[PDB]
Order: C-alpha cells, then sequence, then structure tokens
C-alpha cells in the first residue's frame, strides 16, 4: 500500500540501462577506428555523472525499503527468479568504475587496487552464500556469470593481470553449464515481460563481455576473442530474426532490463574495428551503436512521460 | 500404392555416399605426402559427373513428388526423426562444389563468391525456420551441426576468411550441446537400423570436418585440429569396438547413410599426414581409405544387385 | 564373516594416499623454483618403497579375496557406487612409475615403452568393457577422467609425444559431460561419508591432472594449463569455504580417498610456481605442500592407532 513496500527491484536494472551506455561514449571518444568522427569526450562527462546520481538515488530508496520492512526483503530473497538481481548494484558500480572521464585523472596510468578489492569482498560472498544455500533441477537463476567478466576488466586495468585469469575460468566455468542447460528451453516469443527479465538478457551479453575481456587482459585479438563474439552476435541475429513483428507489443517498465545486452555488444564490435581495419567492421560497429543508442534514448522518454502525468508506473500489492 | 506416394527421403544419403568419396579422390590426387601413389586425376572425373547425376536424377524425382502429393510431404516434415534429412540436399551440393576437378578450372585461384550465398541463403532461412518451430527435452534431431563446418570449408575457399570464423563458432555452439546431451543415450548394438540413421552418423562426423574446416581456414595444424581428429578416432575406435560381431547383420538400404562418416574421417587423415611426415601417420590415413573405398564398392555392387533383379527394394505404404 | 569376506575394495584408496604424495617430494627434491629449501633427495627413497610395499599387500590380499568368493566380487562389480575402484590399481601403478627415484637410473632419458602399453592394455580394455555394460540418466559413477591425464603424462616421459594428446583428447572428452551433469548436484555438507568417495575426489583433482599434463606434453606453460589449474583452486576455495566447522566431524577410515585431490593439486602450482617466479606463487605452493603433508600425516597416524590397540575398523556382514 505505502511507496516503500510498494518497490519493485527492477529499478536496478534502470542503473544498467545507463552506465553501460557511459563506457561506449568513452570509446567513441578514444577508438582508433572511429577518428572521423569528430565524438568530443565532453559527450561523455554529462552521462557518467547522470548514471551516478541514478544509482546514489535508487540505492538510497533501497536501503529506506530495509530499514522498515524487512519482511518483504527476506520474502523477495527467497524467491526462484528475483535472486539475480542482488547483484545489478557490483555490476553497475563496477560498470561506473571502468568508464571514468578522463578529465578526473589527468595520467591514469593504474587505478588504485582498493576499489577492486572494495567491490570483490562482498560480491564473492554473495555469490558463495547464494550457490550454498540454493545447492542444499535448473540451475539457471541461481549462478552469476556478466560479474566475472567484469571483474577481470578492471583487475586488469588495475595492475593485476594475474588476478584476472582466475575470475574469466571462473566466468567461463559457470557460464558453461548455463549455457547446456538454458538453451534447449530458450524462451519463445510473447514472453519477454513474462517474468524472466534477470535471467535471458545476461545469458547474450556475457559472451560479449569475455570478448572485452580476453583483449584486455591479453591485449592480442587472437582467436578467443573472435568467437565468443560470433556467439554473441549470432545469438542477437536470431533474437532479431525470431521475433515477431506482426503481433506487436506493448509498453512495459521491465523492459529496461533487455537493452544491457545491446549496449554492451557494441562496445565489442568497436573493439574488433581495431583488429581488423575494414569497411564492413567500421558500419557494423557504426549502425549498432546507433540503434542501441537510439533505443535507449526513446526508451528513456517513453519512461519519463509514462511516470509523471499519469500515476499507474508503480504497481501496488504485488 | 504408386511410386511416387512410396518414397522415402532417405534415399538423399545415397547422394551422400558418392559425393563425399569424390573430395577423397582428389585428395589422393593431389596430397603431398601420398606421391609415392601414382593416382592419376582422371579417377577423379569419372566419379564427379555419377555424383551429380545421381544428385540430378533423385532431386527431380523429389520435387515430382511434392508437386503431386503435398500431404504426404507435410506428414514427413512434421517428424520427431525425419526432419535432419531435409539439409541433405545442400550439405551435398557444397561437397559436389568443392570437388570440382582441375581440367574444368586451370587456375582456380579462388572460386566466384556467388554460389556460397546462393547456397547459404536457403540454408539459414531452414534452420532458422526449423529451430523456432520445435523451440515453441531432446534436442538432438532438430540441429544441423555438419553444414556449419562445410559452409566454413566453403567460405575460406571462395576468398573470405573473415566470414567463415562465424560459420565455425555457430558449428561448434550447436555442436556442444548436441555432443553433452547425446553421448549420456548414445545407442546400443542391433538398433543401427532402429530408425535413427539421420542422427547418429552426423555426430561421428562432425568432429572430422572441424578438423578439416580448421586446417584450411588457418592454414597451420595447430592444436585446435589435432583434439577434435582424435575425439572423432575414439569414437570410430568405440564403434568398431563394442559391434557385435557374433550376431550379425542382414542387409537393408538404410546403411547408405552411415558411409558418410568414414568416408570423410579419412581425409582428415590424409590432411593430418601432411603435417606430422611419418609412416604410422601414413599408414592409417591410406587402410582407412582402403577399407571406406572398399565398403563404399560393395554396398553400391549390393544395392544395384539388389534392386533390378528383384523389386522388393520400395516398401509400399509406410 | 571371516576376514577374507569383509575386506572392502577402498583399501586402494590407502595407496592414493601415498603414491601420490612420493611424486611431490620428488618434486620439491628438483624443482628449480624451491632450491632454498636444503630438501634432500633421501625423503623420496622411504615414501616409494613404501607405497610399493602397500601396493604388494593390499593387491596380495584382493587376489587372495576373488579366487576364494567370487561371488563376493561379482556383487561388489555390479553396483552403482563401487565400479570406480576398479581403476584404482592402475592409477596408483602409473603414479608409482613416474617418481622413480634418481638413485635407480643415473640417466633417466627416457624410460622404456613396455610399461605404458603393458599399463593401457587392461585400463583402456576395462574402460570400455565398463562403459559397454553400462551403456545397454546419470553417467557420473561409471566413467574414467583422472586415468586418461596420468595416461598422458607417463607417455610424454616415456617418449611418445603424439600419442598423449589422444589420451588428453578423450580424457577431456570425458570430463566435460562428467563436469556438466554433476555440477548442478554437488554433494552438500555432512555427507563426505555418505558413501560417494569414489566420485567427487576424482572430480576436484582431475583439473589438477590437466594442468601438468598439458605442461609436460608441450613443454610451455600457455593459457591452456593456467585455467584448469583455477578451476581446481576455486573447487579448492569453495569446498574449504563451504564446510560447517561448527557442526564437525567424526573420525573413518572412508576419510582416505579425499586426500588425494590436495596432493595433486599442490604439483600443479609447484610446477606454476616455474612459468611465474613470484613471492605469492611460492607461498602458496609451500602453504599447499605444508598442508597436504600435514594432514596425511595425521590421518596416518590416526588409522595406524585405531587398528592395531582397537579391533573396530573392519566391519562385519557389509
Ligand atoms: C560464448 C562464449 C562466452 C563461450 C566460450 C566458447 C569457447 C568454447 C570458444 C571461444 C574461443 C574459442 C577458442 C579460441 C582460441 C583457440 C585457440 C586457437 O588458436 C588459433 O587461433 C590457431 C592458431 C593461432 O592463431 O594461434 C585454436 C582454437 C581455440 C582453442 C578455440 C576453441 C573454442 C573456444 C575456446
Ligand atoms: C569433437 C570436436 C568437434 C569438439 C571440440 C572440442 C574442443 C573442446 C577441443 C578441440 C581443440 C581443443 C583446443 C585446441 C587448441 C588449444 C590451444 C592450445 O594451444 C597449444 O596447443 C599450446 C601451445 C601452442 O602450441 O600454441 C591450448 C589448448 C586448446 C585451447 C584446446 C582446448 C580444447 C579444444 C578447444
Ligand atoms: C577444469 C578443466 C580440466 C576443464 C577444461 C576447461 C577449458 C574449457 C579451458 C582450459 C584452458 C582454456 C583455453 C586455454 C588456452 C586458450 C588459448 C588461448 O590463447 C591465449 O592464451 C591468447 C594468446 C596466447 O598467449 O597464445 C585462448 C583461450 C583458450 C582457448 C582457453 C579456452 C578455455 C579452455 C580450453
Ligand atoms: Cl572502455
Ligand atoms: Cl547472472
Ligand atoms: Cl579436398
Ligand atoms: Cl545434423
Ligand atoms: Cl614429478
Ligand atoms: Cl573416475
Amino acid at each position: 500500500w505505502p511507496f516503500l513496500l510498494r518497490f519493485p527491484i527492477g529499478c536496478f536494472g534502470i542503473c544498467l540501462g545507463l552506465s553501460s551506455q557511459a563506457v561506449l561514449w568513452l570509446a567513441l571518444a578514444k577508438s582508433p577506428a572511429t577518428n572521423f568522427l569528430h565524438i568530443t569526450p565532453l559527450i561523455n562527462l554529462v552521462v557518467w555523472l547522470f548514471s551516478l546520481v541514478v544509482l546514489v538515488s535508487v540505492s538510497f530508496t533501497y536501503i529506506l525499503k530495509c530499514i522498515f520492512y524487512f519482511e518483504a526483503v527476506k520474502r523477495e530473497y527467497f524467491h526462484p527468479v528475483r535472486v539475480n538481481f542482488f547483484f545489478a548494484p557490483w555490476v553497475v558500480c563496477m560498470f561506473l568504475a571502468i568508464s571514468v572521464p578522463p578529465m578526473f585523472s589527468p595520467n591514469r596510468k593504474y587505478l588504485h587496487p582498493a576499489i577492486w578489492c572494495v567491490f570483490m569482498g562482498p560480491y564473492f560472498f554473495l555469490e558463495l552464500k547464494i550457490y550454498g544455500q540454493w545447492l542444499s533441477a535448473n540451475p539457471s537463476s541461481h549462478l552469476s556469470v556478466v560479474g566475472n567478466f567484469v571483474g577481470a576488466i578492471l583487475a586488469s586495468k588495475v595492475g593485476w593481470d594475474e588476478v584476472a585469469k582466475f575470475l574469466w575460468a571462473v566466468g567461463f566455468a559457470h557460464y558453461l553449464v548455463v549455457f547446456v542447460t538454458l538453451y534447449q528451453r530458450l524462451p519463445t516469443s510473447e514472453a519477454l515481460p513474462k517474468e524472466l527479465h534477470p535471467v535471458y538478457s545476461m545469458f547474450i551479453a556475457a559472451p560479449s563481455a569475455a570478448s572485452i575481456a580476453w583483449n584486455t587482459i591479453y591485449g592480442q585479438f587472437d582467436g578467443c576473442s573472435r568467437t565468443c563474439f560470433f556467439i554473441a552476435l549470432f545469438l542477437y541475429i536470431s533474437l532479431v530474426a525470431r521475433i515477431n513483428f506482426f503481433t506487436g507489443f506493448k509498453f512495459s517498465v521491465a523492459w529496461w532490463s533487455y537493452t544491457f545486452p545491446m549496449t554492451t555488444a557494441s562496445v565489442a564490435t568497436i573493439k574488433y574495428a581495431e583488429a581488423v581495419p575494414g569497411y564492413p567492421s567500421r558500419a557494423l560497429a557504426l549502425t549498432l551503436s546507433f540503434i542501441s543508442t537510439a533505443m535507449v534514448c526513446v526508451l528513456f522518454v517513453s519512461t519519463l512521460l509514462h511516470a509523471f502525468v499519469w500515476q499507474t508506473l508503480f504497481p501496488n500489492d504485488l
């Protein structure tokens, strides 16, 4: 009935809509293969702050939710679906950490190693606790895959090359089982808003994160980064082709969780253009970046215009 | 009751018996490690034409089947087993495309790129349609594995090295799930003609096709091509050892679908001899090629002598 | 009722407690990264003989068991759990073969190839027979994984580099399915002595054996050996963290089968220190070796003091 009680966790995904984008506009300002466009770095300055403000506000309201109604938090945690959203704040904070604007650090040779330890203490603690709790047959909504690759990226950025290999191995081990189990029962059309958002978006995006983590850790675009990227591209093509355009769709706030895969799948190709200099690669990167940015912007406008003039966004007594 | 109605799709496999062989006799005429044998290229000329004629005749009779009795085609398509034979004509045509005799093209530096696009338009269309139809728990008789590796070979031959990597990645992704699911319930003895031919032959042959596609695309026999080939060899050894010779077997026209794996597993070793010059490798390649050719020839003679003098080959009202 | 009838097969695991250790004390006497410690080779001399004596005695009593009560052997073999112990003698003998003290062979450039063939005749025969018997849905207690990597190590030591690749490929193929199937139902706490010892120890140790076999066969610590080792380390960390220390545990003779994984996971890190010269790697190797040796010694003392003064070690009429 009150505002605090009627608050879904999916609001974390809203941050995932923006923070990942904050990465891409940095790459377009520093990509050696995209110097034809005069993309000023100032475009990155007015996105990182917005993402940080959104994260701060959402974390604030969630903490105010926990301090008052603990029974709601306990009920939400003990769910077969909503567990995957408990890794969201760490991932969003890590994506914000990677994309610091150049103005803050004139010489960012290496970031201080405190942030990585601070952000992987609780992450491994929560992951181990969740896995142990669930272990005591569909092990697809209780294992984390995306966080390991982002952590490998962060560790490589900090300066611990050796550490990031462990995270990459753990992420690969956790991803193989999920890919084996889930692919046989992949959701069909007219099921995107059918209470599966925390699961099927971070399964077509993790293949792309590996293509970035491996390239960052090794520095050479070998065959390892040229296969996971193509697997992600094939999945993207399958989703684009199989969807039913004739049936159509209706607006939902839950669509914000499906913008992360296509947003993180364009930095992969913009970092792939650097390896193979050619017209098709640059055209593909540009068109994917354009469509991702346009969809993000139109979704933001729609959710802004559907929240203030009308007060029907928040469901009551879920 | 009539000839047109009583016509199984497995006739496509007959082409798979010959066209793949047309590849091998080309390799034996150009293998640098098999120049001791004075294998004239003329042996390849009188096999490619035969395979093309067989394909033309079988395609003709199948088209005449479709134009008259559409209900039979609809019933055959909506089956849990017979779907896998709907990828056969494209694979056979592609194998015929790879093994063009040298006489036709005096300087075959690169084939024209039209053929690959013409042959992968419908192939991807059909694969996507079939997967989407089945998705809407044994996902082993509705996914294609062999076609991707042959397409990678064809794309590498044409001149698009970059394209063939995508097909290789897709084939690997589709093969891993099939290998995981099927290996736990591998068919036992006295079950080869038990209505499973479209499935278990293209599971012990796809591991060998990768060893050829990777070598062709990269040009160096690295460790990637030295593991899938050994997996295929181990599967071959298991089939040879476990089969019950005491029980015996009876002649069946359906045996023509099991000659493709051993035929395509000998070009792998004849292209593996080129990497490691040694007596055991050459002996293994020669003996596998000999046994495959002998079995193909004896099967052809048996099916020819069991078709004209006696009119009991075609079952009535399946 | 009699001694011969009341004899479990798990006694083979006792040899696995010692023979693997005989390897480690050899490495500490020859590791270029552990020359600070003045570890004399004499420590290896008084362990290999002990392991050989234990193996001889246990094999003797098991043969005397088979010659008298064949029905007991038949009943033990036809069990859903006890099959995995039928590969133990070959593995222990192979581990004894690898760790021959230097004094016996002044110039051990290459071992004679007879031993490998003698030890892989029966091994492949038994593996194929067991797989064929079981095939005619939890395929986790009838497939062998560890033996292939040890065989690859032995073949590389003998001088047949090419042969050991086949064993590595077979081991990888058999391990992938086991890892996929078993990881979803990994045993929880208070279940280590719950009649699962032949299964869950050789699943957290096989990942480490690959890191040694690949390094031995190729001679360069590439990325292949730096991922399976980390997977094994992650599994080790998960076991250490998740176990319930508050509940405690009671002594059991069956604990001897769980000392093999941590014993074979320390030679991996002592051979990993040679690739990356650094303080953390050496400290990790030293502490793992110390804890493994201490646990082995305390378990041996406990099982010696629980066998002679008290006669309650052997259960009657299992
Ligand atoms: C969707 C993603 C996140 C899951 C991971 C899929 C893997 C099964 C793929 C991705 C990268 C692929 C590997 C990429 C790099 C190599 C090394 C590669 O080396 C070469 O490229 C040949 C010679 C050279 O250039 O070094 C040989 C194949 C192999 C092992 C590939 C095998 C299959 C791998 C491991
Ligand atoms: C039956 C087939 C079709 C399925 C594919 C099985 C894969 C799981 C195998 C086949 C090739 C193997 C890879 C082959 C090549 C490499 C790179 C390889 O590089 C080396 O050979 C070491 C140093 C060098 O020579 O480069 C390290 C292991 C690895 C990744 C192997 C890991 C396991 C792979 C991917
Ligand atoms: C727990 C174990 C026993 C199961 C095996 C897990 C595999 C899926 C892992 C282990 C080694 C990994 C491979 C290790 C070596 C390579 C080649 C590697 O080459 C590089 O390291 C980049 C450039 C170079 O240094 O050669 C690229 C990734 C890849 C294929 C890795 C992909 C994933 C592999 C095959
Ligand atoms: Cl970036
Ligand atoms: Cl996740
Ligand atoms: Cl060829
Ligand atoms: Cl297929
Ligand atoms: Cl050793
Ligand atoms: Cl085992």
